[PDB]
């Protein structure tokens, strides 16, 4: 915002004006979204995101260009403002994007919540995503317990869950829980010490989303297909 | 039983014995327990019933071999208790059955309870029959609710039918609890007069079962193998 050269070419002017108006608050909220679990609003924002980026690439490019034939383009020569690096380093967010249906963009991004290590919000989404994926099988609805189709298809996911995927519902749980909790079930001194009553384990947790979810999930949604 | 001709010959007696020992006992039972819906014990019974007629079948060209040179077996000219019709007609329970496991049979009950226009007993075989293809899919387990394997299973079809086959849920329990129930919701007067809630007619439910019960059932199925 701060960025302006006193003296700036017709091409320069054309490029920077693009490179001043790149919205990094849409990557910084993508983000948010993303690590709070606002799963269906980072899913909308891919098409905009997808959009940032691919303009980013063109400045990129033209701004690549201009340093590499740096003696043509005296006036960036005094500027702090404008980081190359910063801007490249803003790229890698195209490996969070895919093209598809907002169901296809949930399905990425739980392999994404998978690859980052954050198995709160992948078992959650591997629960949630069949329910909305059953829903569309049915023409759609809404996750309300007044929707018929959501409560049946809820009702189809959950039971399957508790008689195939026993240890993903488990695992969910607690996670969402954490600590102090019924699904944990801690026991609590006259001394206010706490001692924790199934003590599930780092390893446990981490195999089990890293090596057998996308396969368990896998198994789910295409068992739910045939709805 | 009060069948014994004074003089008979060793190959007379032979096949007088067989036939004399033939088990019609077992058809009748086999008759009744498809009527009042024992259908587990229907399907059990059809291996037993599938030698009866294996034996009766043979028997039977005997006999017929016999009456058709009738001048060698002159000992059966004054018999009026040996009727080969009354043989002959029970050798259609032949079509009654099936080879298969238990629940292969039970799918061919299905169809035999359509034909034969029974459908209180076709509704309720096409509502149950699913859990048991489920249970069966899961490695086995009890109809029982405390049965785990049973509760979940259950559940899934149920959801299931209430999500896709609203009508057919609608029709079995309307057929299950008859005229005077919640299912029907008929008016009773100061008078002792009662005025039907629902009315539904002959046509709609033939119609229903005839014609789309066995290709709903079969999707249904489609579905649960997936399980």
């Amino acid at each position: 915002s701060r960025l302006n050269p006193t003296i700036f070419e017709e091409e320069e002017k054309k490029v920077l004006t693009r490179v001043k108006g790149t919205d990094v608050n849409v990557v910084i909220n993508f983000l948010w979204n993303i690590r709070n679990g606002f799963t269906v609003n980072a899913v909308k924002s891919m098409n905009e995101l997808k959009n940032i980026i691919n303009q980013l690439e063109e400045d990129l490019e033209k701004l690549k260009s201009f340093y590499k034939n740096w003696e043509e383009h005296k006036n960036f020569q005094g500027e702090t403002l404008l980081v190359l690096s910063d801007l490249d380093s803003t790229l890698k967010v195209k490996d969070l994007l895919i093209e598809g249906n907002d169901l296809e963009k949930l399905n990425y991004l739980l392999d994404l919540y998978i690859k980052a290590s954050i198995y709160d919000k992948a078992l959650s989404l591997a629960r949630e995503l069949p329910v909305a994926i059953c829903l569309n099988k049915v023409g759609g609805g809404m996750f309300d317990d007044k929707n018929e189709k959501y409560k049946h298809c809820n009702e189809i996911v959950t039971s399957y869950l508790r008689l195939r995927y026993s240890g993903l519902m488990e695992f969910r749980n607690t996670l969402m829980h954490g600590g102090l909790s019924t699904d944990m079930k801690p026991n609590v001194d006259k001394d206010g010490n706490i001692t924790p009553g199934k003590i599930v384990t780092k390893n446990k947790i981490e195999d089990f989303v890293k090596r057998e979810l996308r396969n368990y999930f896998d198994k789910i949604v295409n068992f739910l297909s045939s709805a």
